[PDB]
């Protein structure tokens, strides 16, 4: 039923299918945790395969406004309007929703991903053009009766994974569920309170790893650091990897590492440990990310004598974002009812023979202070 009804490959985004207008036209709609606004292609593009196509559908009304999303990677101008709108692998009812319709377009839509719009999933504090433009899970929510709830399981260059809606299933997560609060109501925002590399902390006041903010971002590809944060975890995972040096712009996300296939040298990384405020003062949670997750495979059949990667952490200015990387080989359920986020371990979890991804708990602080920035 829902199980697997997502798709994407590396680095692209995952996609779920869904239909809108009538007749249904079908399109890929990117799954996009860190933006509020529903948006699909809506004029010829030339990485776009088909477009909605507003003419033949009969149950399209222009809302005669315009908008404009500007992403940290690319941006999108458009038509506003409503129009009904289903997710066949998902529950089996139709709502009429907003839906910006793309008639132009910078560095937004990818060659070869297989995708023609976005759903944004985050809260109307954030969508565009302002917070009275209702969210899709709003309005789905509100005209039928979903459970105000979602859950997230992406697998890691064809990659897959679920998005349930309104529930949890149980099948997709081992051990047990751990939630972090989510702090205010507009992404997804949550608090770390502890950073480890290689069970070393890092030793900053906490308030620097959530600044300005920290987000869950299934839209966003890379864990995004604050440069004082990305910084100073670049110096320990040089350290722990010193075995091996590897040119400044692999660490920039400039350049490709590559190992002779099936020999990457996964024991000289670190694992990475992030600590998620609990639902009790002073109590957390952490979860592991293995180099399996922070190291990107790019396939690429002109490289394909070696396994090569991406360094897939990088610098932010608009603070911490835990994109796919993280979240892949986790469930991740949003649970907007409960204003929380749950993490567990995921049937297409990360590990090898010596390691494997976890989330854990719990865990303490005498440290009183409060790690939110603002
Ligand atoms: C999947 C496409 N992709 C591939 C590569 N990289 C590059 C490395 S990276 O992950 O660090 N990074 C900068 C990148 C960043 C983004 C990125 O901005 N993704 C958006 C959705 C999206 C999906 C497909 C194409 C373009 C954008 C999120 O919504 C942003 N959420 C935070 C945010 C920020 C600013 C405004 C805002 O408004 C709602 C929301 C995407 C990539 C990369």
């Amino acid at each position: 039923e829902m199980v697997d009804n997502l798709r994407g490959k590396s680095g692209q985004g995952y996609y779920v299918e869904m239909t809108v207008g009538s007749p249904p036209q079908t399109l890929n709609i990117l799954v996009d945790t860190g933006s509020s606004n529903f948006a699909v292609g809506a004029a010829p593009h030339p990485f776009l395969h088909r477009y909605y196509q507003r003419q033949l559908s009969s149950t399209y009304r222009d809302l005669r406004k315009g908008v404009y999303v500007p992403y940290t990677q690319g941006k999108w101008e458009g038509e506003l309007g409503t129009d009904l709108v289903s997710i066949p692998h998902g529950p089996q009812v139709t709502v009429r929703a907003n839906i910006a319709a793309i008639t132009e377009s910078d560095k937004f839509f990818i060659q070869g991903s297989n995708w023609e719009g976005i759903l944004g999933l985050a809260y109307a504090e954030i969508a565009r053009p302002d917070d009275s433009l209702e969210p899709f899970f709003d309005s789905l929510v509100k005209q039928t009766h979903v459970p105000n709830l979602f859950s997230l399981q992406l697998c890691g260059a064809s990659v897959g994974g679920s998005m349930i809606i309104g529930g949890i299933d149980h099948s997709l997560y081992t051990g047990s569920l751990w939630y972090t609060p989510i702090r205010r109501e507009w992404y997804y925002e949550v608090i770390i309170v502890r950073v480890e590399i290689n069970g070393q902390d890092l030793k900053m006041d906490c308030k620097e790893y959530n600044y300005d903010k920290s987000i869950v971002d299934s839209g966003t590809t890379n864990l995004r650091l604050p440069k004082k944060v990305f910084e100073a975890a670049v110096k320990s995972i040089k350290a722990a990897s010193s075995t091996e040096k590897f040119p400044d712009g692999f660490w920039l996300g400039e350049q490709l590492v590559c190992w002779q296939a099936g020999t990457t040298p996964w024991n000289i990384f670190p694992v990475i440990s992030l600590y998620l405020m609990g639902e009790v003062t002073q109590q957390s949670f952490r979860i592991t990310i293995l180099p399996q997750q922070y190291l990107r495979p790019v396939e690429d059949v002109a490289t394909s004598q070696d396994d090569c990667y991406k360094f897939a952490i990088s610098q932010s200015s608009t603070g911490t974002v835990m994109g796919a990387v993280i979240m892949e080989g986790f469930y991740v359920v949003f649970d907007r009812a409960r204003k929380r986020i749950g993490f567990a371990v995921s049937a297409c979890h990360v590990h090898d023979e010596f390691r494997t991804a976890a989330v854990e708990g719990p865990f303490v602080t005498l440290d009183m202070e409060d790690c939110g920035y603002n």
